[PDB]
């Protein structure tokens, strides 16, 4: 049962409980012994983005931040996994502590800053995984690359990880890269997405394998804001856009250990938010490309929520924290 | 621990796990053994329609239709304890089967009709109870009575109750009784409004106490209707609204056993229709009368996400049912 093991991590620092966890399912991924973490799930294909998904529950960005544990957790029954962060090249992230539970409100609040190994290091760990969901693979731009110059960031990434990706995304909604949010507004945004397209394409004719791209946005878009990139994507035809982020939004936490903490509020404290957000989307979009939808998704009708705003497809991460692997199982067996 | 309690009593069908817990909760009343049901929970003291209440949470209607567990039911740890839906005249409700378990959506679908013992039973099960809590007594049409005609049992039961009451409910929302919902439309609204605030007028210069009442309203208005129901509530100077019932909506429970039983959907499949109403009642009513928020509360978070919505204090039934006592400590202790 999670619940006991949930107590027992949850006597552990977050930062320090995960990189346990991971440790051992680093010593168990693509060997015999992930039968330990290995549920049995059924089939519920979804096609989204020209892709079959072999169902409709993605692990989001930010748990297997290095590619570490990819056959593990896919063997715990997600349909799709995206791994990253991942940064061209290796950074440490932000200084510890940096990562906060809000157990009461089952939320998380982080301002890891892009904590991975490096691009090239994610593809060699990808190259060993023989996972048989959509694998994504989320990009970002170093902490130390210039705003600017954060295209030139996001074009190597891709140059490196295009041949092994299902999917890729792009980050630019983390609140921990400095001005990194800015990439999503106007003149930048469609600079970033111009550059972002003609590479798939020069890609595409280079490896002759379709990798569609889909944008990460965050929640704390306004209306004009959220109107304006809704536009920007398709006009700029990219395959899809991931709904939502963390939140700068402290409204539900109020009063609560941790809340003042800086950094992305994750979890139950960001669900209604990611839910509106991806309605509004939806809206502006009207079926010109999909929405996968992620932000406090902890039970089968929250998932259903975010499918009948809009989304095609539904991502966790805080409430695998707080209800486990139980959590995927429930999801794709009802969704 | 509750997740056990809930294994065994799900064994059992609705109906008899309720009247089976019930039992065993009026045999420990004023025993050594109500301690089993006793939880110790923090004040947090809210004022609201002129009462006191010992803090922010209630049990909605419906569980306790006879006031028969008032004193096992506030050991729990309720800040206030509603009871009814009581008719004048007793009546068995509709025919078994009429309430049903959603156990993957934590939902229940119920077509009741108003089963109680009468007015008359209520007040002298009342009149036994030691809680110290506020008591809302919620009161209804009997089924033969004409639709027309509604207020006319509004108004009997008003005056056997006013004594006792510290609130009363005027429940115009049940899908359960045919039409009962034409009540909170235009004219007939209007009507009854006025005919039960006149008998407050009466029965305040009786008793020499006012008692405030508050119209539970459905989730399945329009926006439009809401507009209307929110002037007429303003108008007539009624003391508060209860939003909101059951709703007649299955698109979050599509494909689930007991989908398609007819009456109306609790529980988590509620919550997002209920906070919407909630949210948007709040804008037209601009503080001028409270709103008791209900529907799918089964979270510290999902209760503030309706008091941001607007509401001043917040009832739960499904989630009492699905997540137990543990829920009542959760919320109190950190809404
Ligand atoms: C500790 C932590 C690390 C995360 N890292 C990433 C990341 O590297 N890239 C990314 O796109 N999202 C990242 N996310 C966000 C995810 C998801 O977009 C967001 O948390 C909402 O989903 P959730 O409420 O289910 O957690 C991270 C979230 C957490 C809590
Ligand atoms: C089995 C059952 C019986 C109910 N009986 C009543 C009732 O008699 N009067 C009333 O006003 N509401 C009644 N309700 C509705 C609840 O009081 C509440 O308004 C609704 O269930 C939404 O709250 P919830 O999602 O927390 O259960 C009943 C609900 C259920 C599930
Ligand atoms: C091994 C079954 C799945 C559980 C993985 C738990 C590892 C774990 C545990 C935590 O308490 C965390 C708190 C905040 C952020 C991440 C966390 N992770 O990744
Ligand atoms: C003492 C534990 C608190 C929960 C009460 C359990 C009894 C109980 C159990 C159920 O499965 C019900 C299903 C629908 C409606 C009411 C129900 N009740 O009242
Ligand atoms: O690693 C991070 O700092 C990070 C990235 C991201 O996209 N979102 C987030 O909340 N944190
Ligand atoms: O008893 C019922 O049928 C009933 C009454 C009411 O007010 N609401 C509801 O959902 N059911």
């Amino acid at each position: 049962y999670y619940p006991f093991v949930r107590k027992a991590l949850f006597q552990l620092d977050p930062e320090r409980a995960h990189e346990f966890t991971f440790q051992q399912l680093r010593r168990i991924t693509g060997t015999p012994f992930e039968a330990l973490v290995r549920q049995k799930v059924p089939a519920k294909p979804v096609n989204c983005m020209g892709l079959t998904f072999k169902n409709p529950l993605g692990l989001a960005a930010g748990l297997d931040k290095d590619g570490e544990c990819i056959d593990a957790l896919g063997a715990m029954g997600f349909g799709s996994i995206e791994i990253g962060t991942v940064t061209p090249r290796p950074q440490p992230g932000n200084d510890k502590p940096r990562l906060f539970r809000l157990v009461d409100a089952e939320g998380l609040i982080n301002r890891m800053g892009f904590n991975n190994l490096g691009v090239d290091n994610l593809v060699e760990n990808v190259k060993k995984a023989h996972y048989d969901g959509v694998l994504g693979i989320n990009i970002g731009k170093n902490k130390d690359t210039p705003v600017e110059q954060g295209k030139d960031d996001y074009l190597i990434c891709m140059e490196k990880i295009y041949a092994y990706a299902g999917y890729i995304a792009i980050n630019i909604s983390s609140p921990n890269t400095p001005g990194l949010r800015t990439l999503q507004y106007g003149e930048a945004l469609d600079d970033l997405l111009t550059a972002i397209k003609n590479k798939q394409n020069d890609l595409q004719a280079m490896h002759h394998k379709y990798v569609p791209i889909a944008v990460k946005i965050a929640p704390d878009l306004s209306e004009e804001e959220l109107i304006q990139v809704a536009d920007s994507l398709v006009r700029h035809n990219i395959d899809g856009v991931i709904a939502t982020n963390t939140t700068l939004d402290r409204s539900l936490v109020q009063g609560m250990k941790n809340c003042d903490q800086t950094g992305g509020l994750s979890g139950r404290p960001l669900q209604l938010k990611s839910t509106e957000i991806i309605r509004r989307l939806s809206l502006e979009l009207n079926g010109r490309l999909p929405i996968i939808g992620v932000g406090g998704i902890d039970s089968v009708i929250a998932a259903r929520e975010k499918i009948a705003a809009g989304a095609s497809l539904v991502q966790i991460y805080s409430g695998f924290i707080f209800k486990g692997p139980p959590l995927i199982k429930e999801i794709v067996t009802h969704i």
